[PDB]
């Protein structure tokens, strides 16, 4: 199971960890990917998860997009977790750097409620440009299922825990 997570609320847990390494160790039922609408897994969590799958995630994703078209900002799709998890829940948080509406972050986190337990990153954080403190607050106020948050950056992890209300 998940180990070394700090409990923030009844259902939200957090750890300073690389989500790729966490996924390979735990092999969760669901790993969340910080996806974009095109499922183009170039950088950040998406690039890292995809690289760990030897690009199998990107090949599967391109077939999904060819069939279904792009996701909506705030939306998600369930695909294979490959060698990382049973499933990957690709969730599109708003990219503040691309001028996307930050109010869609709550809609993005609502996707997590369809799964009893998830290994996840903070949506819209990192290269998506939103304030990770705000993302954690939206997470705890939106997600009701059990979410294990992996925060790659040690200094950000310390700031998130120490500033948590």
């Amino acid at each position: 199971s998940f180990s070394g997570y700090l409990k923030l609320t009844d259902n939200v847990y957090i750890k300073n960890a690389d989500i790729v390494e966490e996924a390979k160790k735990v092999k969760p039922t669901v790993v969340v990917n910080a996806a974009n609408v095109y499922l183009k897994h170039g950088g950040g969590v998406a690039g890292a998860l995809n690289k760990a799958t030897n690009n199998a995630m990107q090949v599967e994703s391109d077939d999904y997009i060819a069939t279904n078209g792009p996701l909506k900002v705030g939306g998600s799709c369930v695909l294979s977790g490959h060698n990382l998890a049973k499933h990957c829940l690709h969730v599109v948080g708003p990219n503040v750097n691309k001028g996307e509406d930050i109010q869609l972050l709550k809609s993005a986190y609502e996707n997590f409620n369809q799964h009893e337990v998830l290994l996840a990153p903070l949506l819209s954080a990192g290269i998506f440009g939103a304030d990770p403190i705000h993302s954690l607050r939206v997470c705890v106020d939106t997600v009701r299922t059990n979410v294990y948050l992996a925060v790659f950056d040690k200094n950000l992890y310390d700031k998130l825990v120490s500033s948590f209300l």
